[PDB]
């Protein structure tokens, strides 16, 4: 371990081995601006600007006055690097420029309590892949059948879809039960009304730092330099909607109506001493996505969920995300072979993450066994899919030698239809 | 008629008035601007001549480097627009075309510009609405008793695309590489593309949009679209064959997709609105307009090959091929609550008729490879060759005048 000046929980989330970015704004000052979380508080990087000195900031401080952390997720490792260091010397309790400095330190510092999280970075693009194993197998099993689960590409290629950008929203806001076409019964007409399926579905998503030009494809032994850092996310998602209109271009509105993310940003750099190495992959893929170097995580994940009813939230998903068959490295790669320009602050996410264990699966679908199985939430209470008034809260977590590197929390609270 | 001179034939006649986003060697920063003729209104220099209850307090949209705030404004805005536009470029209007100065200063020549994007498109989005292409592709892929499937007729079927691969006209388009499999019985293979393709589309920009969780009612549809562009989504058959089941086109369609740049608003597409196709069975409640909004637009596709002399054109189709209008395509992607944003472009999907030489598709044209399609001077086509230039152009006959898109061109470059 190591400290800071500032008292940290030896359960918080946010120690000085994390160091997470975000955007966020307070009532004396509704200018959204970026800061990074530590301990309780939140280090605003707008106010000290004016201390990275060094070569790959100085000409750059700017970045620190935007709205939106994108153009520092274009300039690079360098600039990352960079910036990591100087935070770490600057909270450091040996340190005294900005421990000492009682006026700055009033002027910088800001309560978790008092702030109100925004967007992390404008989104130009949103990739949703299906990577896990379990998942594909599990939902292939309920829809075709154990002998058909994975579709003959599957072990081939990391298998994603185009997801929708503008309804990617903040951990906090709410999500509205969706109207659409659904077709429950095969020998009549499809309906109208409101969805009856409603699910999450637990993931992990990494922004993308430089990104590359049109027409070019970006290496696998170079794809470590795109990716700037991680957030949590669920995948909401309306199974009666996209199972009607899904084939054969795939899911649509069963997806889009919103999606949320946790809003602090988690440096890759400070998930580096959680990796393990990846997954053996049989059959061997094809060079393009063949990679030696580790980049797997070790990230425990918690999916709770509370009713209105409910004065207790349970916890009815326990997984990891070291669980994944595809890394980032190869979604990443795989995304760019044809040469699709990826851009600073597009948002690529895992998949549904599910373990072997059916404590570890990640949606209802599976954890119901498509409505089969009733989840028990406790207090006489149970679940298949989401009600009204549910509230479904995910977390995250890295266990090292006396601290732990936490991703805040990616919740959404579920409204009635209209 | 206005004061600038305009050929008979040209696309941009007074009646027309597209808008686009521009820049000179003189000037290189991106600006907006309305085609006359061969001619570039620049409208952040006559800014300041709106002075209409909508746009007075709004101005600076006009000095902005792309659309998008300009779409935002809605309907009333766009209309004042127009109204102030077609007023000072009318001959009889002293304004503009006395102010010598200001006149010096407000126009530029086409073939002196460069053309950029029109607008920051935050999400793309592409149909499938065209009956005879879904049905076309149905009969190759899955036969003729299964062309269509059992949703089709029922809902505008669509997916997301990749935004940021959308390109302007001229844009060179490289030929992909990826995994296919030509071997069913065998592992898959890493290559370049063999089956390169291009598909006629045409597609519309949202204007204001709505809340997150609000859908946008069927009878105000027609309050949220903008204006229209010419598409060229290219696509790498063989990729999305082996890519696509179950989650649908990724890598097959997402190396490119190219716009023409001027954008020509829905007012001026009004005197060409025809009858609705007929719908069979007929659509959910939520769906049902009675409202005309099919438009008869005529669609030309030439290619031109290395060793060839003169262009040929290979297909000659019609808007009005489309199953699905754009105002269900609209309400249906937001009847979830999916927020649509302005700058977003829905593209209506590959525009096919009846008649074989209305196919939207090399692959319908050329029939999944079995017919050579012959494009003159002793050459044939199957797929797209590397060196080869695909020319989308369109146009609205009316009487007297002509409306037209300009072009959607684009030329193949070899794998890397
Ligand atoms: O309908 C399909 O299966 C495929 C259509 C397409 O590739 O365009
Ligand atoms: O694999 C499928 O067919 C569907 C997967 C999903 O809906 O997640
Ligand atoms: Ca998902
Ligand atoms: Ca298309
Ligand atoms: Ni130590
Ligand atoms: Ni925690
Ligand atoms: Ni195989
Ligand atoms: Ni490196
Ligand atoms: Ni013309």
């Amino acid at each position: 371990g190591s400290m800071s000046f500032i008292p940290v929980a030896e359960d918080s989330d946010f120690p000085i081995q994390n160091l997470p970015y975000g955007v966020f704004s307070t009532q004396s000052n509704p200018k959204p601006r970026i800061g990074v979380a530590i301990g309780d508080q939140i280090l605003d990087l707008s106010v000290i600007k004016h201390l990275f000195t060094g070569p790959a900031l100085s000409k750059h401080q700017h970045v620190f006055d935007e709205t939106t952390l994108n153009n520092f997720m274009g300039l690079g490792q360098a600039a990352w690097k960079e910036a990591r260091a100087s935070l770490q010397n600057l909270l450091s309790a040996s340190q005294a420029r900005l421990r000492d400095d009682k006026e700055l330190r009033q002027r910088a510092f800001t309560s978790q309590a008092s702030a109100t999280m925004h967007l992390p970075a404008t989104i130009g693009d949103y990739t949703d892949f299906y990577s896990s194993r379990q998942h594909a197998t599990n939902v292939g099993i309920m829809f075709r059948g154990k002998e058909n689960a994975l579709l003959p590409n599957w072990l081939h290629l990391p298998v994603g879809y185009h997801g929708r950008a503008s309804s990617i929203v903040v951990s906090g806001t709410p999500i509205r039960r969706p109207m659409g076409q659904m077709r429950p019964d095969n020998s009549k007409p499809p309906v109208y009304g409101a969805c009856r399926l409603l699910d999450m579905e637990l993931e992990m998503a990494f922004f993308v730092g430089p990104g590359n030009r049109f027409g070019e494809p970006i290496p696998i032994s170079k794809a470590h330099e795109h990716i700037f850092g991680m957030v949590l996310m669920n995948d909401w998602s309306a199974r009666d909607i996209q199972q009607w209109e899904y084939v054969p271009l795939g899911p649509f509105l069963g997806k889009s109506f919103g999606t949320t993310i946790s809003p602090w940003v988690v440096p890759m750099d400070a998930l580096m001493p959680f990796v393990v190495p990846n997954p053996k992959q049989d059959p061997k893929p094809l060079p393009y996505l063949c990679h030696s170097q580790p980049y797997t995580f070790d990230i425990n994940l918690s999916v709770s969920l509370k009713g209105e009813g409910m004065s207790q939230a349970a916890t009815i998903c326990r997984s990891n995300f070291k669980h994944m068959y595809w890394t980032m490295l190869q979604q990443l790669t795989h995304h760019s072979v044809n040469g699709c320009n990826l851009r600073p602050g597009d948002l690529l996410a895992s998949g549904t993450i599910s373990g072997s264990d059916p404590e570890s699966f990640g949606s209802m679908l599976e954890l119901s066994w498509k409505g089969t199985k009733a989840i028990d939430v406790g207090q006489g209470q149970t679940r298949t899919f989401l009600l009204d008034g549910d509230e479904v809260i995910i977390t995250g977590h890295c266990q090292g030698d006396g601290y732990r590197v936490g991703f805040g929390q990616c919740a959404g609270k579920v409204l009635p239809a209209l």
